RNA sequence: CCCACGGGAAU
RNA sequence: CCCGUGGGAAU
């Protein structure tokens, strides 16, 4: 029921290149089902609207319109609504779609944008704050969502969705930079889990890595504050890393996103494992070649990576990166900073500073040999 | 005018002149005819095209022949002079045709310039090239200023200037050398004598000719590859082709990797008529230091003062393990007698031969040893 | 045209 | 969609 669009339209308007001209075109898919997602879609719709403003021509506005006439139509349910756009929306669209949900709690919506529409620019990053803080879920678009909109909306004859290159690689920038914007806060018992620094007796093995940046002003440390997040690393899959991708080599690609000039600036990290070798010797890499970045990296435990994980962190050393294991202060401070603790102060576990003060010194038994 | 012109998408992607070029199953062939007088008008122009693959019922070259046979039937006798811009080099059926066709024709003289050489490395598309020019057919390849011309007489320009694509200069060098090779062409025998007598250049002309030839290494023998031999010039600097100039020495590197040597012992020998500059020789030494299978022997008739650090490229050159000689009668005889149109006549030494040779080959050894 | 890479701070 | 490269040994 959808008058599909050409497949030359999807490749060029939905390709997830953070910085992208040449698209003067907002291409805005949506679905609408019911309480139950198993159940089929009830109806769906293509929108598309010229960038630039005489604003209530977006397809944002379009989809309000139409949902309106829709919903007249229709008996009073629960109604889950989904978009795929190919740009995020601008201020004026997300205050309208902010208005549209508070006036009908039946209806919940989420929206998977491919690239982010002037992401620098603080207009457009209130505009995305709104619209999450209106309840709407706010998405990158990955592998699975480019396939689901080519099954859907796309006059494909058949032929499979192929994905261009790059793409997992756009998206941990896209996914990173929206957790930004809308200050993305870690889970409370999460953050216990993982940044406890007590002997690892449990099986899951993730990676959590928080992450500020701070700019040399006078003789102050400033903080950049727009650029700082959290994120994981990247499980094996066949559609976006086929080997994973581990928290530090993520945070790497990050840093040279942020276009930061030839100023003296300080990056600082606070990861769950300290780096394996093979991130390490990239994390080492990096800092060789930018010296007027200096890398502070304090690490809650010490991956023993069944290999040379002690050669990495020597070669992290030498090559003029800070390298410590979290104290209290620190733990208190990612906790105060990164996570949704909603005022509740840190609350150590048992033995942090016992634990705290072993790690350490066999962090320095590494270096000093 | 009378052209039905292409589009220039179609000109665009057809005559690239890069030397290996897949994806262009087709050949265009754009011509003129003009009457005895240069200044005189184009009397017709047409395009042809047809399909590259040798079963191809009517290639482009055999359809310009039918067509030219009804068109000359339609106007008065006189002499006639036919150009040919064509995207791929021709076969050797259409060579034939076309070599049958100028002899029962003295009337008809027809210059054929080619964008790329169409499998110069077979030896069926490279008799036909000779094939063609026995006949009578000048045989050129297409350089910007015909890329241009092209462009104006056979395309739906929309006013719109010939725009050059990247490496055209680069791209004609090496198709240009190929040629050279396939038709074997000659040096002209005063050209020899005026830039390779060894005497001190007392003139203001600075150019550079240097003689190339390749040998293979079997056994203990140097076996001549009797493939990769020919003459090549210094080329000018122009804005339309490169716009800093292109000393010769380079010229010759740029052919090398071009030939695709296998993994075997070759040994290239130039007869240049200026040694090498200094950037030059720095080149020639970055080649050989990154091709230990290639061996480079380097003859001069003449040292050249760059009024810069020529002596100690010459040096380095001979360290990296290139050989640097200056020429004797020996090398003199040999160049003459194998790159010159000599037609029979022996060389014939210039005065002060073998003492201008003696004299130089002391002041490149003072270089060596210093 | 086919393949790979880089770039687009984006009416 | 635009720009800059590299590769086409050539149905
Ligand atoms: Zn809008
Ligand atoms: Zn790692
Ligand atoms: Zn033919
Ligand atoms: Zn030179």
């Amino acid at each position: 029921m959808v008058e599909p669009m050409d497949p030359r339209t999807f490749v060029s308007n939905f390709n997830n290149r953070p910085i992208l001209s040449g698209l003067d075109t907002v291409w805005l898919c949506c679905e609408v089902k019911t309480k139950d997602p198993s159940g089929p879609p009830l109806d769906a719709k293509i929108f598309q609207g010229k960038v630039y403003p005489k604003a209530k021509y977006h397809p944002e506005m379009r989809f309000l319109r139409w949902f309106h006439k829709w919903r007249q139509l229709h008996h009073d349910q629960e109604y889950k609504v989904t978009w795929y756009v190919s740009w995020s929306p601008c201020t004026r669209c997300a205050n309208s779609v902010a208005t549209f949900l508070a006036k009908d709690p039946k209806v919940t919506l989420t929206i998977f944008v491919a690239r982010l529409y002037y992401f620098w620019k603080p207009d457009y990053q209130q505009a995305l704050r709104i619209l999450a803080e209106a309840g709407a879920t706010m998405k990158i678009m990955n592998y699975n969502e480019f396939q689901d909109c080519w099954n859907k909306f796309v006059d494909g004859r058949g032929k499979p969705f192929k994905p261009w290159n790059n793409l997992p690689k756009h998206y941990t920038l896209l996914q990173a930079t929206l957790g930004e914007l809308l200050r993305h806060l870690m889970d409370p018992g999460t953050f216990t889990s993982n940044f406890n620094n007590k002997p690892w007796v449990s099986g899951q093995h993730e990676t959590y890595l928080c992450y500020k940046v701070e700019r040399l002003h006078n003789d102050t440390w400033v903080p950049l504050n727009q650029h700082r997040g959290f994120l994981r690393n990247q499980a094996p899959n066949i559609h976006g890393f086929p080997k994973g991708r581990h928290a530090a080599l993520c945070f790497l690609d990050l840093i040279p996103f942020w276009k930061l000039d030839g100023q003296q600036y300080r990056v600082t990290c606070f990861t769950s494992w300290s780096p394996c070798f093979s991130c390490a010797q990239e994390m080492a890499k990096f800092i060789s070649n930018n010296e007027h970045v200096s890398l502070c990296i304090f690490a809650a435990r010490i991956y023993d990576d069944q290999g040379r994980y002690q050669e990495g962190l020597r070669t992290l050393h030498r090559d003029g990166a800070k390298i410590a294991m979290m104290n209290y202060s620190e733990f208190e401070y990612c906790w105060d900073t990164f996570v949704d603790r909603q005022g509740r102060p840190f609350q150590p576990w048992d033995g942090l500073d016992e634990h705290s003060q072993a790690l350490s010194g066999r962090l320095r038994a590494i270096l000093q040999n």
